[PDB]
């Protein structure tokens, strides 16, 4: 996008003459056919300009230093438009536009420490620019070398058009992005200079003029007024950029320029013992004037009035002028030009500037004097100003200073930092599609199925990460909120159309989590009655859903890892009845319903003790357990014995209600825990799947079996349907703090089981195809051939080979098949009636080739390859397993307490149809308190921050020694 | 296109067994034993088509310095001798006996198929590398029976 | 035998198969689109026969130079450096307080 | 000399490198190769000439 600086920027040209020599600085024989005193506005005309684009110095450089030619009268908005949108350069939190003509080359070393060390230092920290004449003299090639120096830092040239070097080589009215400049040509003449290397951006401002000094000064005060009177980012909420001049030496024209600066209300600053035209003003400041201007500034003018008159003049706003007090070189740049604000404005305040920069010390100085009395509106303009520009440690003091919270956030001020979502990011998106109206926003991604809580909300949208943490640190429902972090970040990660910004979500919602367990590690540790037992089991205000829950749906694996949350769900398991119970005492009550009241077993009376034992998960397990094995005994007494053509027995009867029964406890459990997306749920897992084909399997056996002409077909299905439901024991071992890591790994191993079958079926496939080749059977039966191609080979794996129907020596040989050749008499029934003996030795080869390799070296690389993969994803599945157990006690939490068997007369009853919190909150709080400061002691107590306070200190020593030196 | 070559190849090798196993006699070839020929013809152009495109000695050698390549190649060097011998009156069951080994060599080619899935590649790779411990065991198994068969037919006298 | 070898040449291996990966896709984009049985016909057809990329090279250089500021930022941020510039301001300090003394 | 500071720092001083480099000053550096190295060797066997050895390297297929 270039076609349009053309359009709105404009170059001059000579046009008009005025005397030999044109008034406009060119020969009057080269002029064009148009040519008292020449001006350069009337005497002048304005063409598109043609000399825009980039500066690519031949070798070092950033490859880019962007150009550009304009009339001197050209708004200054434009300007600033295409600096700040087009050329990528941000907007500066300060400017500073440095004067001084600094007669001769060399400069004093104080000066130049103070450049390369005060100022440019000050500037890459606020990320200020400098503006200065891009030109290799004067004070700009001074500041050039402060910078490269010090090295980005923005360091903005504003240079006249015609005493720039080399300009031909510039000019391309198509554009010149690739621009390739001669900055050293051998000439060396004051009548034009080099454009400096070290400036990132140059305005060459066109007068029509072929050479002279302050035509562009008009242009560049124009520049300076304006950007002082913009906004320092976020919209408008940010405070005016201020910009200020630094002055050092000079003369009369440096003077002008002050005076110029001045009734536009710049603030300047004046370098003491800079040298004349800057210590005139110093010492007048500090303060016969006459003297002072002819023995400080050039004799020519001394005694002239004007001088005085403009000294006068300048000090009518001495209010603006202010000077740097040597100080043996303070080298403090960012207080003195506060200060110097400070003064000038006489809202502005230094907070809020303080807050545009990233110095929080400079901030923590000003609050820290008492002198300053601040009102409620005051800092609450600044904290909203930290909070818009994400500055975390801002936030932090300002709320340290006893600022009320509550007040302070308004509709209007949520709405405001909500609208400072980035450009296209997803929580703009989401906004958009839904004031802020974050509740729908916030249903629609959990699905609906108190100031900090709604910044912390605001925080984790926007994903700020220390601005999250830092309102998190300050909230009331730590655990529940940390853990509703987690979720609301992963969810909006798998939302996120970039991965490299959900990536961070992330990491984000990771650390939450891991901030979760900790504190409630520390909670639990402290007292176990409570936390554990009140503090994951209350429903908080987040989805009115116990942190349990948040966390299962975050899939929080370390929050179900801890030891705490184990020993909660174990507790939970074993509901009233202890949780060290025996299991032996367990069954003996089971099989002994008096034995409850024993007290062998720990804990109307009587029917609480009773609906206790009886209610409770691990008790309501047992019996689903024994009622299946039962039903698995039933299943097969029916199969094996009872199941005949004839119309079903009672037997068979009871398994088809018994069936009926299950189907109903399976209905159950797919509808009551939104209709498809709880179906959906339930369908989602790997046992209720199994379960269903099971009951779909029965279903379609009974079915078949009830028809006349389909009775051995219900069989087989039945039969095979046995081995779905027996299946179904393996959910036993889930149960199991050994066991169910071992299942979960076996559902892990199929890879290297199907990489063995793949293997092995090829392999087969080979050997069988070649040997039956070979041996040549006269059966030559589809079903023959494939049983002696795939069948046989198979069971020869396991130690099954049939030597007598392959190797021709343990044959009859006999004449059987006319077609030529020798032939031998297999004894086996499906081993061909006769194969031929021509290669027989290559069969009793193959043979051994395929023992070798199937028996051995495939059976051993799959015994290797379970053995690593089993030593390798032995902690996933642990994890896996300790989180899913939530899942399985709150299945067997809601379960009807009867057996499947007569679960029917439940599923009918089923049919047919504080202080204390606030206490308990603040002792949480205590918690993470302690835990917040330990965490910060041990990181404060670490080798490296210690050494960096060493090294911060050593510094310290060494310029106090330095000063004192002095 | 490789799940078509895929394909095509699982044809071949059902084409391939069902002449070795039925189709296959001492007669002429009949039409089915001529397609098998037709399209071992078009593998062999495919094989050539990528050693030529693929400096024509310094071509020639990377294409033969695949593995898979070399698989190809052999195997379609003993179906060419097999199909050979089979021509010939008096060497029909040489003929026969080269194409059934031929078919296993053939068969081995569906390995390259695993090499394309993220979890089967590495584990043929780590095969591959497995040699060297065969070959050990090998020997060792190797000097045992020797010893132990020789003693023990020595001691029996049959 | 077969265990140890498995656990130890498995990252070799892994990067092994992820660099021949290129070498099987390369092959299998120039082959002709029909399966073996048809390639003859394929076989016959064979026989009887700017600002942008500036604009690219220009990102990829300010991603450069981004990688090579974090590098040096990282390592001069490292415990080592830090002690060492420690060392040289320690040491830049007992030059002057001796200085001084005189 | 091989000095990396010394030529960071001397680039770093808006030096042109465009004009800098010239065939005669290539041709010197090249002739710096230390003695018998295998570079020296292959512009033996091969102005710089450097093109042909670069193919003979890579081998140009
Ligand atoms: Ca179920
Ligand atoms: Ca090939």
């Amino acid at each position: 996008e270039q076609s349009w600086i053309p359009k709105i920027f404009k170059k001059k040209t000579c046009t008009t003459f005025i005397v030999t020599l044109c008034q406009c600085g060119r020969p009057r024989t080269a002029h064009p056919a148009v040519a008292t005193v020449w001006d350069s506005d009337a005497h002048t005309t304005e063409k598109p300009t043609d000399a825009y684009g980039e500066l690519d110095f031949t070798g070092a450089g950033r490859k880019h230093s962007n150009f550009l030619r304009l009339s001197d009268r050209t708004d200054p908005a434009a300007v600033y438009s295409l600096v700040t949108r087009t050329w990528g350069f941000r907007a500066p939190n300060l400017v500073v536009s440095v004067l001084g003509g600094s007669g001769g080359p060399v400069l004093q070393t104080w000066l130049q420490d103070l450049l390369r060390r005060g100022l440019v230092r000050a500037a890459q920290s606020t990320g200020a620019w400098i503006v200065t004449g891009g030109l290799h003299t004067g004070i700009g090639r001074h500041v050039g070398v402060a910078v490269r120096d010090h090295q980005k830092v923005v360091a903005m040239g504003v240079a006249p058009w015609g005493v720039v070097r080399n300009r031909d080589t510039l000019i391309n009215p198509k554009g010149s992005f690739p621009a390739r400049y001669r900055w050293r040509g051998d000439p060396e003449d004051g009548v034009q200079f080099p454009l400096d290397y070290n400036y990132s951006a140059f305005f060459l401002v066109d007068d029509g003029t072929h050479g002279c000094l302050g035509g562009e000064n008009r242009f560049r005060l124009r520049l300076e007024s304006y950007i002082s009177q913009q906004k320092t980012g976020v919209g408008g909420t940010g405070i005016d950029i201020p910009v200020l001049l630094l002055l050092i030496d000079g003369d009369e024209k440096m003077l002008t320029r002050i005076e110029n600066a001045t009734q536009a209300q710049l603030p300047c600053l004046l370098v003491a013992g800079s040298g004349g035209a800057a210590d005139c003003l110093a010492e007048t400041l500090e303060d016969q004037g006459e003297a002072r201007d002819r023995i400080r500034r050039f004799f020519p003018k001394g005694d002239l009035e004007v001088l005085q008159a403009q000294v006068e003049r300048i000090m009518t706003r001495k209010e603006l002028l202010t000077v740097y007090s040597s100080e043996d070189g303070s080298e403090e740049f960012e207080t003195i030009v506060l200060k110097a604000l400070v003064k000038a404005c006489g809202y502005l305040d230094a907070l809020r500037l303080a807050v545009a920069w990233n110095r929080v010390d400079i901030a923590q100085s000003e609050l820290f004097r008492g002198d300053i009395q601040w009102r409620s509106f005051h800092l609450e303009a600044s904290l909203m100003d930290a909070l818009l520009n994400d500055r975390p440690e801002f936030v932090r003091l300002l709320i340290s200073h006893g600022l009320s919270l509550g007040h302070f956030l308004t509709p209007m001020r949520l709405a405001q930092l909500y609208s400072a979502a980035p450009s296209n990011s997803l929580i703009r998106n989401l906004l958009d599609q839904a004031p802020p109206d974050v509740g729908h926003v916030l249903r629609m991604l959990l699905g609906k199925m108190a100031p900090w809580s709604d910044l912390l909300l605001w925080a984790l949208l926007l994903n700020r990460a220390q601005m999250a943490m830092y309102f998190w640190e300050m909230g009331s429902n730590a655990v529940s909120s940390a853990l509703g972090a987690c979720l609301l970040l992963r969810v909006m990660a798998r939302l996120e159309p970039d991965a490299e910004e959900a990536a961070r979500r992330k990491d984000l919602a990771f650390k939450f989590e891991g901030m979760g367990v900790d504190l409630f590690g520390e909670c639990y540790r402290s007292s176990e009655v409570r936390a554990a037992r009140l503090l994951l089991r209350r429903c908080p205000l987040w989805g009115d859903a116990t942190c349990l829950q948040l966390a299962m749906q975050a899939d929080a694996r370390a929050f179900f890892a801890q030891d705490g949350v184990q020993s909660l769900l174990t507790q939970k398991w074993w509901g009233d009845m202890a949780s060290t119970t025996p299991i032996w005492a367990l069954v003996l009550a089971f099989f002994c319903p008096p034995l409850i009241y024993t007290r062998l077993i720990t804990f109307r009376r009587c029917l609480r003790r009773w609906f206790h034992f009886w209610g409770a998960p691990v008790t309501i397990f047992m019996g689903n357990v024994v009622s299946y094995l039962l039903f698995l005994l039933l299943f097969s007494r029916v199969l094996l014995v009872d199941f005949q053509p004839a119309p079903p027995g009672s037997l068979e009867l009871l398994l088809y209600f018994w069936a009926f029964t299950l189907l109903c406890e399976e209905l159950r459990q797919g509808l009551s825990g939104s209709l498809s997306q709880r179906l959906r749920l339930y369908l989602a897992d790997s046992w209720n799947q199994c379960d269903l084909v099971a009951l779909t399997c029965f279903l379609l056996g009974v079915g078949c079996r009830l028809t006349p002409g389909l009775y051995h077909l219900g069989r087989t299905v039945l039969c095979i349907d046995f081995m779905v439901f027996t299946v179904r024991l393996l959910h036993i071992f889930t149960v199991n703090k050994q066991l169910g890591p071992k299942i979960v790994i076996v559902s892990k191993m199929m890879k290297d089981v199907f990489f063995f079958l793949f293997f092995l079926g090829v392999w087969l496939v080979a050997y069988g195809v070649a040997t039956e080749g070979l041996l040549r059977p006269r059966d030559s039966d589809f079903p023959s051939i494939l049983r002696r191609v795939f069948y046989r080979p198979y069971l020869q794996i396991f130690g099954q080979i049939p030597q007598e129907d392959m190797d021709v020596a343990l044959m009859e040989h006999s004449n059987c098949s006319s077609e030529p050749g020798f032939w031998a008499h297999p004894p086996g029934a499906q081993a061909g009636t006769c194969v031929s003996q021509y290669a027989n030795w290559l069969v009793v080869l193959l043979l051994v080739i395929f023992l070798l390799v199937a028996n051995i070296l495939l059976v051993n690389l799959l015994i290797a390859m379970f053995s690593y993969t089993f030593g390798k994803v032995q902690g996933n599945s642990d994890l896996y397993w300790k989180a899913q157990r939530y899942r399985l006690i709150r299945e067997f939490h809601s379960r009807p307490a009867l057996a499947p068997p007569f679960i029917v007369i439940s599923h009918l009853r089923l049919l047919l149809r504080k202080e204390a919190e606030r206490k308990l909150l603040t002792w949480e709080s205590v918690h993470k308190e302690n835990f917040l400061l330990a965490r910060a002691r041990d990181k404060r107590e670490s080798d490296s921050e210690r050494l960096k306070r060493t090294s911060q200190k050593v510094d310290l020593a060494l310029k106090q020694l330095g000063h004192i030196r002095e």
